[PDB]
């Protein structure tokens, strides 16, 4: 199984989590974006958005790291306990990962790519979006140990994938206090979290 | 089944049309956004996040549309045609749906919102990532009948609403030959499409 990533991207940090919790080896392929490697023919051929994550398993290459989180439960996982067989138990589940997607991440990239990509001044409205987002999730998590069920799922990987970006970006995490205390339980019980971590700080790079 | 929805909602249109192919009939229940309705606490009990659309299944609330077009496939399809068994063909459907979710349609967002919502000048720099998007979906038909596989698919009933969204806003998809020949036999062969183009029009009205 070979992956195409670079640590400090959150997408491919819920893919290592996962990967670590269904017990999958990856063969760790290094794509330097910076170098524009994921921009050659070669790659295109394997992934023409030319994005990461990227997953090539025995002939399938397959990218969005939150389809690859399920595709490696699915074919790879032991038990169902990450995601479920129940329709109903997939739902919740899959709703969490569009909310990590839609509305918790894309208020991520809303408020710093702009920052720390094209170098603009900060949008005070945008961070506001990223308040939203985290009362969502503070509700979300009322009275439950995991945002997306009984146990651990692919969508508390997902979203301690993003909430470790905002932990590193300075984010005031502490404020939502459901949000807190499901944050620092996750990174005691999820697979990977140190690697995840180590990833973080390497994105931390952009905000220097 | 209880649908709370607008007729002129994307993610919404994708639902219906979704429910029509499996053949679940829906309680339609307009949840007015303009009056406020999704943010009187009776809703927000339903959904905290208060969006449209969300469903009520027999004591389950669950929102996001494209998690509410998979549920109703798992739940109430007679065969699984629109969302296949398989973990491959299922994680195919799932890329191509969050590709529906975070570009093609976040590429929408990010162009039109701002005109339709905020009253401000276009982008013309967010309109070249909407050229982006339809450009990845072009390569991804390029050879293909269907967006996810061999038939019909949720995918290409979420990429209906999408693109559909997309022609009433007058975007030029006949520059996209594969995604314009694939559009146009999914109007002739997607259960529901009538009623999508109806809501189409409906949105047209923020363009007047
Ligand atoms: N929605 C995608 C996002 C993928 C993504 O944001 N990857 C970035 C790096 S973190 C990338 O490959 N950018 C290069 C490009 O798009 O050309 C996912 O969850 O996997
Ligand atoms: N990612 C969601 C988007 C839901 C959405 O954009 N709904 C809008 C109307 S089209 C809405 O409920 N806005 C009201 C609000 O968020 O307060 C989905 O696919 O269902």
């Amino acid at each position: 199984v070979d992956f195409y990533y670079l640590p400090g991207s959150s997408p491919c940090r819920s893919v290592i989590m996962t990967a670590k919790a269904v017990g999958v080896e990856l063969n760790k392929k290094l794509l330097n974006l910076q170098a524009g490697e994921h921009l050659k023919p070669e790659f295109l051929k394997i992934n023409p958005q030319h994005t990461i994550p990227t997953l090539v398993d025995n002939g399938f290459a397959l990218w969005e790291s939150r389809a690859i989180q399920v595709y490696l439960v699915e074919k790879y996982g032991k038990t169902d306990s990450l995601y479920p067989k129940c329709p109903k138990k997939r739902a919740v589940i899959n709703q969490r990962l569009y909310f990590d997607m839609g509305t918790l991440y894309q208020s991520f990239a809303n408020y710093y790519y702009p920052q720390v990509f094209a170098k603009a001044p900060a949008d005070p409205e945008a961070f506001k979006k990223i308040e939203a987002a985290f009362e969502f999730l503070n509700t979300f998590l009322e009275g439950q140990d995991y945002a997306a069920g009984d146990s651990l799922t692919v969508a508390d990987i997902a979203l301690v994938a993003t909430v470790s970006t905002f932990e590193v970006a300075k984010f005031e995490i502490s404020k939502y206090a459901n949000v807190n205390r499901w944050y620092e339980n996750a990174k005691k019980v999820t697979p990977g979290w140190e690697e995840n971590w180590a990833g973080c700080l390497e994105f931390k790079k952009y905000f220097e």
